[PDB]
């Protein structure tokens, strides 16, 4: 029985856009064939010098002045990402230098894609047993950085943003109604990005530091995986499709979603999505897509929404939740 | 607000090229009699060309499996504590649940630099005093080595690496774990860094190259300002004494630090576990290892009040009081 609802939301985006004109002319792509397969026709890069820290401030910033409450209350600061400006101090650690809160823990975790579910599972968890009342859970990713720009395949589907959710202790209504999680390591092969390591199975790995994904594999894999972890959502949690207001996945891909849309028994105009004008930004898109829909008054206080995120493992973290603002 | 978790079960691996103070003597312009008098070490590990974190905390979930007695099959969370994880986003967590093929797990690496053990504790603590989840493994593993800079005699001679699992579970009986302390101090962000993507802070461009750096002052001066006030901040949430504490285990950075915490903290070096003298400095592991050193001599037994204390780059922290379930 939850005992934590999500209470403000902000993000930020940087400024210069990478349109598909843009991608003709340093790969050999088109416009028609980017929007077909993927769905996306803009996305937004960082600065040479503003890093996910930078974008990660930022997205605080705007939920701070979008929030009626106080932030200085704030206890605990997760932050998913796979572009951190250092290895260490943490990029969490850098939120918490700019904003000067006086007692806060500060993590920095790492599931990519599924980093921001992931957060909020955490977030309801600690608030929850009672170990913490305000909780910052803030995705902010620098994928521009770390996209090998010689590849057609995928760098027209990465930009860069920030997005920050607040969490906090809700003892009449619950905010969280179920999770769903799942590890498939065996798919680590199909979605990965270089470190200190630069084989997977022996097997030298390429992209050159750079993202390295098998687009089809992954495809698959959310597609079989995600309808019936969708079912099993709902099921925990007693509900029907018909009490769903919104399904917001891991927008990777518009094609990928529709897909998954037809698989489930779930319709696409109940679907938010943050593809089309930001591209895919890993642990990002689904703050994205959730401010975009509060902009447009599509998202409205107390509705049932399922979150997915799922990425790189691979893994994922499945949420029903009650939207509290 | 009771909790409902407690740690089960422990296992460790260090690496197997013992790297001791004459084999630094011939790398870096320092003596044995130095490093032992400023650090307390003796050895380190290090891990061969080809084995990396996530070899390491394999080989810890081996040991931890080879030692617990229920099942692993059922574990539903995995939780690395890293700083040197083998791959950028493929997780250490998820390679470890690739090797071992359980069934339904979360997997999530987790950074907190040295503080990162503790911080798995803590989440794990809430996660299954929640009802969120039965069963989590809590893993640390480093391959600092491969991140260390050995031109530099002042902190070529403190790294090693290690990993280490605990494994937390549910008991609705007796709380395994009784009191946190957390806090960060983001503008110390410079006294103990590793550049990534970035290689400037507030203005002036990093040292090192990619490798680690630490201002081994000003971690000393924070931590001896911070743990003492926060021990006993962590023994007044659990409303406890300090005789009713068996052991203490901060992160085993740097034993003349460790004492002079003990010094200015008023709680007995007799009382604390380390891992610095053989092992060196491993970071998020050096609590693990304290610790599973401390369970093979003897020291550690089930029952007993411990407190965990891990600082590290950030700065950041988390100090827990526990008690010993295994």
């Amino acid at each position: 029985m939850s005992k934590a609802k999500i209470t403000a939301i902000g993000t930020y985006a940087p400024s210069r856009r990478l349109t598909n004109a843009d991608l003709e002319k340093i790969v050999d792509t088109s416009d028609e064939w980017i929007v077909q397969r993927t769905g996306m026709r803009e996305r937004r890069i960082a600065d040479e010098h503003q890093f996910t820290s930078d974008l990660c401030i930022e997205a605080v910033k705007n939920l701070k002045s979008r929030y009626k409450g106080t932030l200085d209350d704030v206890d605990m600061i997760l932050v998913a990402t796979t572009t951190s400006d250092y290895a260490f101090p943490s990029t969490a650690c850098r939120v918490q230098e700019y904003f000067g809160w006086e007692s806060t823990g500060a993590l920095d975790i790492n599931a990519t894609c599924a980093g921001l579910t992931y957060g909020l599972h955490l977030a309801n968890g600690l608030i929850t047993s009672g170990l913490h009342q305000k909780i910052l859970v803030i995705a902010g990713e620098t994928l521009s950085k770390v996209t090998d720009y010689t590849d057609r395949t995928t760098c027209v589907l990465f930009g860069d943003a920030a997005g920050a959710l607040l969490v906090e202790r809700d003892e009449e209504t619950p905010g969280f109604l179920a999770s769903v999680q799942g590890t498939s390591g065996n798919g680590g092969d199909i979605l990965y990005r270089a470190g200190l390591r630069n084989e997977i199975n022996g097997v030298q790995l390429v992209g050159s530091g750079k993202m390295v994904q098998n687009g089809r594999e992954v495809y698959k894999w959310a597609a079989r995986t995600v309808p019936g972890e969708f079912e099993r959502l709902l099921h925990k949690a007693g509900l029907s499709s018909d009490d769903l207001d919104w399904f917001v996945p891991h927008s990777a891909n518009l094609r990928m979603i529709e897909s998954i849309c037809e698989k489930t028994p779930f319709p696409i105009e109940k679907t938010l999505t943050s593809v089309e004008h930001y591209g895919n930004t890993s642990s990002v898109s689904i703050v994205l897509a959730l401010d975009l829909a509060v902009k447009a008054g599509k998202l409205k206080k107390d509705q049932i929404v399922l979150l997915f995120g799922f990425g790189g493992g691979l893994t994922y973290t499945g949420l029903l939740i009650k939207w509290g603002m």
